[PDB]
């Protein structure tokens, strides 16, 4: 596409915001930045030659504007950006930008849960292939920073924020690997809206890989190729577990070091996309056995003296907790740590692997009372994450498992999941020797 002399907004900064700064200016076009926070994160971090407006939205920029680019942070609801939307005034972001300019094709992938590890793990298959690959997205880069002439081949993590604003995403591949409630406060017609945001991934898609085991995932109206646990065209077979693909076994599970039957689900999903996109099987088998999992990823930060203290810190959502807690093992006492920006959801799912004499619970952040609630007899509340450590380190026994998988947004009081993760693992570290 052409932006030369066009008036462009970007709102939002970050290092979004700002690869989108650098998009427009390495083009030969000066944009002007807003953000609704007083001192936005990448502030101090922008060319000067940049005007900025900060503290709120700013209308006569927008009305003014030829071309808006949003942030996946500020919803498309905005009053000032419905208001614009309205006058015909263009509005996309940054993934739209990278679509648009791209010379590969792209693996998109989206979902509640498991999204940055089947993102990765198709990463790391194309790299077992000897093929250059850039990875990113909503995970790692963003994706503006990833271009590059002699990449050849794209894979993305989507958000259904970044999916809302982008229209020209034709992929090689395209998943959602499940739909459970998430970011309902940016989704005020319910789940049927958050869904449909994702649905958007399968438009112009040469392949699409569903979810079997979860209707969400399936378009409203060829067909798509699937993964599932006892049906898909990609399926595990228990006898010990194998990968399947259509009847035929193409690897035991036991040569990966990931484990749990939602990682092997994953296993499936990366497999059938890196098939779609054509990278040779051998490799992407290979790449399997070789992948140790992301940080905060149902991580093992410290196990000594008998108990495991596991930074689950990138559990945001129910649905996360919930693949942690579906068939865990604990020896003694679990000490789960609940908390922080619940994003208006249902908690009760939670309720029932909270039940028997072997669970405590420690509640913090904006909506800890609330996670308190799910069983108030064995729960805890305090303000903090580390005031909740400090009150359950004392009680820790052999045998016992300390599990942050909060359920919630960390951005209350972190900056992201990752801050949180790593002060878990800091003072795990502290309190666990
Ligand atoms: N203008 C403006 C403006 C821009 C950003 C913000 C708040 O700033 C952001 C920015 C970009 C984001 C992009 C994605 C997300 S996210 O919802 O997809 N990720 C969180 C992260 C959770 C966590 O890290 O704990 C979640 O799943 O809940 C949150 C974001 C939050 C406020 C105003």
């Amino acid at each position: 596409a052409d932006y030369q002399g066009k008036n462009v907004v970007i709102i939002g900064l970050g290092l979004t915001g700002l690869s989108c700064v650098d998009f427009f200016l390495a083009r030969g076009v000066t944009p002007r930045v807003m953000d609704t926070r007083m001192t936005p994160p990448g502030l101090d971090k922008l060319p000067e030659a940049v005007e900025r407006h900060t503290g709120s939205l700013n209308d006569e920029w927008l009305m003014a504007a030829d071309l808006i680019v949003a942030s996946p942070g500020i919803a498309l609801a905005h009053p000032s950006l419905s208001a614009a939307a309205d006058a015909g005034i263009e509005i996309v972001g940054d993934i739209e930008l990278f679509c648009r300019e791209a010379q590969a094709p792209i693996v998109a992938i989206t979902g509640s849960n498991g999204k940055s590890t089947v993102t990765t793990l198709v990463g790391e298959m194309a790299k077992a292939a000897g093929v250059n690959v850039g990875v990113g997205g909503n995970i790692g880069l963003p994706a503006l920073m990833l271009l590059d002439d002699e990449c050849e081949l794209y894979v993305l993590e989507l958000s259904s924020f970044q999916l809302e604003t982008t229209s020209s995403l034709q992929a090689v591949a395209a998943t959602i690997l499940n739909v459970t409630e998430d970011h309902m406060d940016r989704y005020p017609f319910g789940l049927q809206q958050y869904r449909a945001a994702k649905l958007r991934i399968y438009e112009n898609a040469k392949v699409c890989v569903v979810n079997a085991d979860d209707a969400l995932t399936m378009p409203i109206r060829e067909r798509c190729v699937s993964f599932g646990v006892n049906m898909g065209d990609y399926h595990l077979n228990h006898q010990e577990t194998w990968l399947r693909v259509k009847g035929e076994k193409v690897l035991n599970v036991k040569e990966m070091k990931l484990s749990g039957q939602h990682n092997y689900t994953n296993a499936l999903a990366a497999l059938a996309l890196a098939d779609a996109a054509g990278l040779p099987r051998a490799s992407s088998l290979k790449a399997l056995t070789t992948f140790t999992g992301l940080p905060h990823r149902f991580e093992v930060v410290l196990e000594h003296n008998g108990v495991r203290w596991i930074n689950d810190s990138k559990a945001t959502n129910v649905g996360s907790t919930e693949a942690a807690l579906n068939g865990l093992h604990v020896d003694g006492t679990l000490h789960l740590l609940l908390g922080g920006d619940g994003k208006s959801a249902d908690f009760s799912p939670l309720a029932r692997y909270l039940n028997g004499d072997n669970v405590r619970l420690y509640c913090f952040g904006r909506d800890g009372a609330q996670l308190a609630a799910l069983r108030p007899e064995v729960a805890e509340q305090t303000e903090t994450m580390e005031q909740a450590m400090r009150l359950l380190a004392p009680r820790v026994q052999p045998g016992d498992m300390v599990l942050l998988s909060p359920a919630c947004a960390s951005l209350d009081q972190f900056k992201n999941f990752e801050q949180r993760g790593n002060e878990f693992a800091r003072l795990a570290k502290e309190l666990g020797s």
